[PDB]
């Protein structure tokens, strides 16, 4: 079969159809018109977007396709190096860090992290219990406070103390401002008009490096067992090698950013869909009230919040917060019996489109219906992939979902929510998705906390 393709405009190819800062959302609308696969060309580059479970399942066969570094990931590699997210599966440093870091997400590790997660969740609830009449909550801003602090604490025994600041931690502002200047620099014709941009970039990189320096120095000057411990002390069983110090610095930055942004998005989306679907908010609050009987939640109690877990999966269905991942053909091959590819050809999984495949989910794909996930073992493999695929799947998946389930649980135990502005979904796309400007009011149910 000839591969569908949007209209090309001479040497600009398909680039005129993607002049937006919401290109995932734009590509979903091209998918709706062209179907399960389309080629997209810009000057310099070609990739093929996949939207069906039929073809994604084939693309997920790791004997034929491996993880690719998309244009975004190649850019980001300048900051994150050969950390876990930005390495090739054929880079020595990928498998080496995988083996050394996997145990930080063992069952005994998750249990270990739970009291630390509770510490941060309790700070969120207290903040909201402390608001005055008529005050409101900036939802993704407060979710980012919680998730940054959680990964700093759990991963690194470092307190960002985000709840003590009315603005973002400088680490976050600096990361974002350095990323933005690196992108902005890419499209500039050394006019000394850019002397301040360059000084600010050097300041921003120094804030990041100073933090990483401190996390490492503080720990060496200190007994712990967390991610940072395995980074510093762990040896790969395959080779006996430890991480080198360059790679360690890349892993710390990698984990501080990856370990919070998508989880903050998920919590923001989940509360959005709850306030827009009040019969579902009622069902999830009934569960939270029935299960979370103690002043603070135990591990076991979080695991019992089944409907809250369904909520979160349904939010990840509709708006997976890392919405695309990329693959390449390891050898010449034919995709779906219909589409010849050459070695090296790039495929992009458009996760939110996959998650709208009506052949799999039925026609109600735009409905927020957590009951979909009642029996998740019956969902076909590769229909639902908010955590990517195979050996390059999310190492943080259980961490993210425990944090989210604990925090959403506690939120729904402690407050009623109001969508006071009748907020209109506006999804901002960066390295992740978030409902920009999402705000609510909370009214305390006056249930006390444990001390
Ligand atoms: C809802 C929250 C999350 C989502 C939706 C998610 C999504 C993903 C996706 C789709 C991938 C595959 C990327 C690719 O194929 O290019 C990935 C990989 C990765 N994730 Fe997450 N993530 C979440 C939370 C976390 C957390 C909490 C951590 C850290 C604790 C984390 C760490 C990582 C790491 C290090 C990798 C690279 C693993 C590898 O290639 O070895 N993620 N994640």
């Amino acid at each position: 079969k000839e591969m569908p393709q949007p209209k090309t405009f001479g040497e600009l190819k398909n680039l005129p159809l993607l002049n937006t800062d919401k290109p995932v959302q734009a590509l979903m609308k091209i998918a709706d018109e062209l179907g399960e696969i389309f080629k997209f060309e810009a000057p310099g580059r070609v990739t093929r977007y996949l939207s069906s479970q039929r073809l994604i399942k084939e693309a997920c066969d790791e004997s034929r396709f491996d993880k690719n570094l998309s244009q975004a990931l190649k850019f980001v590699r300048d900051f994150f190096g050969d950390g876990l997210v930005t390495s090739w599966t054929h880079e020595k440093n990928w498998k080496k860090a995988h083996n050394i870091l996997l145990p930080s997400f063992s069952q005994q590790a998750m249990k270990g992290y739970h009291a630390m997660m509770v510490d941060i969740a309790v700070q969120l609830v207290q903040k909201w219990e402390r608001l005055n009449a008529d005050e409101h909550i900036e939802v993704p801003e407060d979710m980012t406070r919680l998730t940054l602090d959680t990964i700093g604490l759990c991963g690194f025994n470092y307190r960002f103390n985000s709840f003590y600041r009315d603005q973002p931690h400088p680490f976050i502002t600096s990361m974002v401002r350095a990323l933005d200047e690196a992108m902005n620099k890419l499209q500039r014709a050394d006019d000394p008009a850019y002397d301040e941009n360059k000084r600010q970039f050097q300041e921003d990189i120094k804030v990041m490096n100073d933090l990483v320096d401190k996390i490492i120095a503080d720990r060496k000057a200190s007994q712990s067992d967390d991610l940072l411990t395995h980074m510093l002390n762990g040896k790969d069983p395959e080779t006996g090698e430890p991480l080198d110090d360059e790679n360690i610095r890349y892993q710390i930055i990698t984990f501080l950013i990856a370990g919070h942004e998508t989880t903050s998005g998920l919590l923001s989306f989940a509360l959005y869909f709850l306030v827009k679907n009040p019969h579902v908010l009622q069902k999830a609050a009934e569960e939270a009230a029935r299960v979370l009987v103690d002043p603070v939640p135990s591990y076991k109690q979080v695991k019992q919040l089944k409907y809250v877990g369904m909520v979160l999966n349904e939010a990840l269905r509709l708006w997976p917060t890392a919405p695309a991942f990329s693959l390449y053909a390891k050898e010449d091959t034919v995709l779906g019996g219909e589409y010849p590819l050459e070695k090296g050809d790039e495929l992009m999984v458009l996760i939110p489109q996959l998650h709208r495949d009506k052949t799999i989910w039925g026609d109600d794909v735009e409905e927020f219906r957590p009951e979909r996930f009642e029996n998740p073992s019956a969902i076909p493999q590769h229909a639902f992939k908010p955590f990517g695929n195979g050996q390059r799947a999310c190492i943080g998946q259980q961490f993210a979902l425990h944090e989210a389930t604990l925090v959403l649980g506690m939120m729904l135990k402690h407050f009623d929510f109001e969508d006071h502005t009748n907020y209109e979904l506006d999804i901002k796309e960066t390295l992740t998705l978030k409902p920009e400007g999402f705000v609510v009011k909370a009214k305390s149910k006056k249930i006390p906390l444990g001390g």
